[PDB]
């Protein structure tokens, strides 16, 4: 199984795309170990960049790696074609899309065509990004089935049984989880990794995690993964997406910029407070030689 | 008590906004006693129009009048911030917004600041648009209390003790319910109406549930209110929104053009369909002189 | 429209039904202005207690009124049945159940089976409780026409559409809103009343509320709703249930002893808190006349 | 790790506990390799029964064996103070409580407060049956460790991740999952088995698909554990609980008598159905050497 980075975007004060920052911390995941990238996903504010943007995010990491899966969808199916046509002159893993979003009770039909549009144009694999909080409804694995072109999914989803039943209904799907906290779990169910907002700020502990479990130290792996869980809980205490940025300096020593409101940065009390609670945890793991320092 | 139209944005063919197609439907709307039209909301897709295409539809619907209350959110603050500033050479009703969507869990601070945010730069009254369904978050009496620079709110729950609510906390705050269900319980209960999807369409049954209801004529404002409930629950079978454009072409007689895919537009057999769920309800209302021929 | 009291089950300090302060308190509503007693409801512990107790509950409030829907229903049918048929020698307005509670999933039909069950053997008219947080299940208009033996409903929901449209779609039926904050509302809006745990504690206030807005007084009473509403929101702070006997003993006089752990009564401080958030409000009624004092 | 079963309560047309049956099927759970009899939980319908009921399973069951988990939770804490101490007098594992389901917004205070007199009172170790479907209320892994007594835990919820926390939060617990459909996962992954309802009926297979998790051939254990949730999803057709009675009959040979209604029956038609759904699945069982013909 992988681990792979939804990637963080990092903006200028100017609310641009900080490019050498995005490739800086590109390289340190791609040296650390990670299988590969989520580009445009909910940890990259995807929803929150234009068309223009995803397509620049896409540039400045495959200056890095050509390891990528390209989030491209949204609520304009003209521009979401644009993209899926364009990733052609790169040489990348694949396209992805979540569902479209804010519309409440959109058909099972329009959501199948949306889709199945996507996979028409598609010069590359097609993954769903499910992810049914966040986009208001919920491509399960009978409606994944039914749409029929896709090589993969992320689901993100509270419920680990939704998830098997993608590898149940469809036996040669690629099925990753959008848990950091499934790592050592779906590594021991046969499930096929985790795209894991946390492997920003910590990809030491979750490949080590993935590769424990592996070998069959459930124990050590789940020792690890609960370490790791309390990093995942202390980051949601002001905002997860905006803590993402406080740790991935904190524990990679490089900054990402700032977040594009209405996602805004944590301000100096709420970071001296997210470190107060992650510093003894750091030590740990420095410890356990995770870490270096 | 006020209807207020979600205006309906009509795209041509090749997806663009159709200019002159939505200013016959405003004037249409208007003359029909329509008191005022929320435009870029749900109804009329505003979360699928770029910033630019949010004024393109200010700017045709003013030209046929200045009762309009312009919603300008989204999930890239500069984006809304502009758009607040920019209407500043319109004699309009008020700027809207609804909560930054898409994104889960982000803390009530934050939402906070994004509204504080609009206010602080807005030449016109601000509206608050609660969807808690669409956005993922709710705004409530007590966050809009905090917020504390709205002067009207639209909230589109089922919950009438939420709406309630608004006025219960905040006693000069103008309360409008999203929905077409409660245009007679709204104008009994001592709310300020409806913005009311429906009454794109049926602008005569909306005016004529809420005259009836203002004249404590409550069996009859039920007995049309229920009318109406027919033909929005016959809406809901292939997808509101697609077919709001369809109904209004057949009420109406003219047309919206087209919706913007993923929105995709009825097929002739769904229109087909949809027509005759609504046929006989048609007839009850040239019946009872609400409509002509 | 009419109030309706689902009466507080008071116990003894030993946890048996006090019948005493039972007849004291239905004596009180009565004579106070209230139109009939829910037995056995919610706010009396219904499923805390077993079938004879039910049947003593009954037995008690006849003592005092003919004016009595009696609840019976629970998890083994074969008791409810028992208790529908000895309710023949009681001349009552009904009998009553909720949906079988607990259980997830259960069928449609097996839903309207045992509904319908009841209405077989009842010797009076039959009331759907209809309360989907409490009992996992809602039994909606469209149910309740299928099961067809309905002669009224109490709807215990926030969604007044979802209320409303039992009216719609069973024209003959009673229509009652479980809600205390819907009183001036439902009383505007052509519904049959409101039976309202808070009519336990205040049925002067819940009173008055339905002559107001009948007399179409509608800002008079909300005014009057507002005041309501803030009462019912102090009681939910350590937990309705448990607080109502204190509000009952504060606001009426009389003492109905301890609900049935584990409904725990409320400890010293948290009924001095709770009296402290009401006071205010006490010495405000009596002011306006409503409460004697 | 173990599977437990969830003992079936059979009823007779008359509507007792079936003692004799009700030992048969105990019996041969044991002798197909079952660890544990979980007694009175939601597959045996334990909210459905009295405190004499209860009382009455434990006594049959005890008469086969001491494996036995008794759970004696419900709306009177009296009577289920009662159960604990009356339990005294049987060497058996444990006992267990669900939440006081029912009433809607019960404080974390009262909550903890229910379980912490049950423990005070346990002549047994004492088990937390966590269902917050059912029972409207969550007791999670810090509100376990907040109450403090519990030896174990069953937490039927599809989030794995909640069910992990169990383990996190308290070391020294013994965590088990309620879901048939995550018997591979739950021994891939270090927890200690699963109370699982299709073990009345397919014991064989819930043990088999545990050893082969356990001797880590994960593949050969989803293909089975896959073919075990399609028997899971037919049982849901025409209800669950009712439709386990069915299947026992069909799978193991002897019968289980009725459910207490408003569980119903399934009729001679749905039973046909369902055994048609599911042979198919027992030819793929008899030709993978786990059940004979
Ligand atoms: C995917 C990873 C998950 O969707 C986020 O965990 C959900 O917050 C991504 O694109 O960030
Ligand atoms: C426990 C097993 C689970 O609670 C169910 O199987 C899911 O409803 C039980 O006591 O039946
Ligand atoms: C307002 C009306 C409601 O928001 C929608 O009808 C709910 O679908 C609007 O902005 O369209
Ligand atoms: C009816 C009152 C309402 O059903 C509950 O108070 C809602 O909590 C009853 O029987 O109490």
């Amino acid at each position: 199984p992988e681990i792979i980075t939804p990637i963080i975007t990092p903006f200028t004060k100017d609310n641009r795309i900080d490019k050498e920052k995005l490739k800086i911390h590109a390289e340190n995941l791609i040296r650390k170990g990670i299988d590969k990238l989520f580009v445009n996903g909910t940890t990259g504010l995807g929803p929150s960049l234009s068309p223009e943007e995803k397509l620049e995010n896409l540039k400045a990491v495959y200056d890095v790696t050509n390891k990528i899966i390209f989030q491209v969808g949204g609520l304009n199916l003209d521009d979401a074609i644009r993209l899926a046509k364009l990733s052609k002159d790169f040489d990348i893993v694949g396209i992805a899309s979540y569902a479209p979003y804010y519309y409440p009770r959109m058909s099972e039909k329009h959501l199948v065509k949306y889709f199945k549009t996507l996979c028409e144009v598609s010069p590359h694999p097609v993954y769903l990004y499910n992810y049914p909080t966040a986009t208001g409804k919920d491509i399960d694995a009978k409606v994944a089935k039914e749409i029929g072109c896709f090589t993969g999914v992320k689901d993100t989803i509270e419920n680990i049984i939704h998830t098997l039943d993608y590898k149940r209904l469809n036996p040669n799907m690629l099925v990753y989880s959008g848990s950091d906290m499934l790592i050592a779990t779906v590594a021991s169910t046969g499930l096929d990794g985790n795209v894991a907002a946390g492997s920003n700020y910590l990809p030491e502990v979750t490949v080590t995690i993935k590769k424990l479990a592996m070998e069959r130290k459930i124990d050590e792996a789940l020792k690890l993964q609960f370490l790791h869980d309390e990093v995942i809980e202390a980051s949601r205490i002001f905002g997860s997406l905006s803590s993402n940025y406080v740790l991935t300096k904190y524990f990679q020593g490089y900054d990402l910029g700032y977040p594009r409101p209405p996602i805004f940065p944590l301000d100096d009390e709420e970071e001296r407070q997210l470190i107060k609670k992650v510093e003894g945890i750091r030590a740990k793991l420095v410890e356990l030689k995770i870490l270096k320092e």
